[PDB]
C-alpha cells in the first residue's frame, strides 16, 4: 500500500474527511490528500493571527509588549490564560502565547480586535501569498465547522504552504519568526494530534484545532534528528455536528506521511 493508499484506506475507516498536506522541505516535495479541499480551521487559525501582529511588531519595536486590558466581559468559552488575568493587562507577545500554546479564545479575540477584525487576519494571509485562507468570524463562532461553509477556512496546501513561510521561510524578519516557533514548539495542546505520529524525539511545533462536526486538526512544522524539516497539516472533519474529534485520526496520518524519516 503506497502512502496515497494508506491515507486512504485512513480516510476510508474514519467516518469523515481527511485532508493532509505534507511539505518535505529536503526537496519541496509533497504528500497532499485532499489537499486542496477547504476545511475549517477552528484555531489553526490562531497562528495567522499571532503571525499578523508579529509583522506588526517588525515595524513597532513597542508592539510586543503593548498593554491589552482583560475584562470580564472578554471572556468566551475558552479562556485558561486570559481567566487568570480578568482585570488585569496581558501583552500582545502574551495573547500570541496564550492564544498558540494553550488556544485561549479570549486571546484570539484580542489579537483580531487588536488587527482590526478577522478581515485583517485575511489581509495578512493574502500578503503571505495565500490565496486561500480567509478568517471570517471571531471567537468562539470560527469553530462552527459546518459542512460547505467557506467561512473560516483554509486548504491543507494552503496552510502547509504558509505554516512553512512562517516559520522557515520569507514571511517574518528573523526574530519574530524565530518567535513564532518558539511559540509552536511550546504548544500544550497537542500531544495527542500530530505528535502522537511522530518519533517522540522529533522536535515539533504545532497548533491544533477543533471544533464541530468532529473537526480536528493540527498544523505542524517538524524537525528530524537527521533531516530538513517537513511540514504538515492534517485536518479533518465529519458529517454530523456533535460528532466527537479524532485526534488520533491525525496522529494515524502523521506517522504515515513521515514514516520515511
Amino acid at each position: 500500500a503506497s502512502v496515497q493508499q494508506q491515507l486512504e484506506a485512513l480516510e476510508k475507516s474514519s467516518g469523515g474527511r481527511l485532508g493532509v498536506a505534507l511539505i518535505n522541505t529536503a526537496d519541496n516535495s509533497q504528500i497532499l490528500y485532499r489537499a486542496d479541499e477547504r476545511f475549517a480551521m477552528c484555531a489553526t487559525s490562531k497562528v495567522m493571527a499571532a503571525a499578523a501582529v508579529l509583522k506588526q511588531s517588525e515595524s513597532d519595536k513597542h508592539l510586543l509588549n503593548q498593554r491589552v486590558e482583560i475584562k470580564k466581559s472578554d471572556l468566551v468559552n475558552y479562556n485558561p490564560i486570559a481567566e487568570k488575568h480578568v482585570n488585569g493587562t496581558m501583552t500582545l507577545a502574551e495573547l500570541g502565547a496564550a492564544a498558540l500554546q494553550y488556544s485561549d479564545n479570549t486571546a484570539m479575540n484580542k489579537l483580531i480586535a487588536h488587527l482590526g477584525g478577522p478581515d485583517k487576519v485575511t489581509a495578512f494571509a493574502r500578503s503571505l501569498g495565500d490565496e486561500t485562507f480567509r478568517l471570517d468570524r471571531t471567537e468562539p463562532t470560527l469553530n462552527t465547522a459546518i459542512p460547505g461553509d467557506p467561512r473560516d477556512t483554509t486548504t491543507p496546501l494552503a496552510m502547509a504552504q504558509t505554516l512553512k513561510n512562517l516559520t522557515l521561510g520569507k514571511a517574518l524578519a528573523e526574530t519574530q519568526r524565530a518567535q513564532l516557533v518558539t511559540w509552536l514548539k511550546g504548544n500544550t495542546t497537542g500531544s495527542a494530534s500530530i505528535r502522537a505520529g511522530l518519533p517522540k524525539s522529533w522536535v515539533v511545533g504545532d497548533k491544533t484545532g477543533s471544533g464541530d462536526y468532529g473537526t480536528t486538526n493540527d498544523i505542524a512544522v517538524i524537525w528530524p534528528e537527521n533531516h530538513a524539516p517537513l511540514v504538515l497539516v492534517t485536518y479533518f472533519t465529519q458529517p454530523e455536528q456533535k460528532a466527537e474529534n479524532r485526534n488520533d485520526i491525525l496522529a494515524a496520518a502523521a506517522k504515515i506521511v513521515t514514516h520515511g524519516f
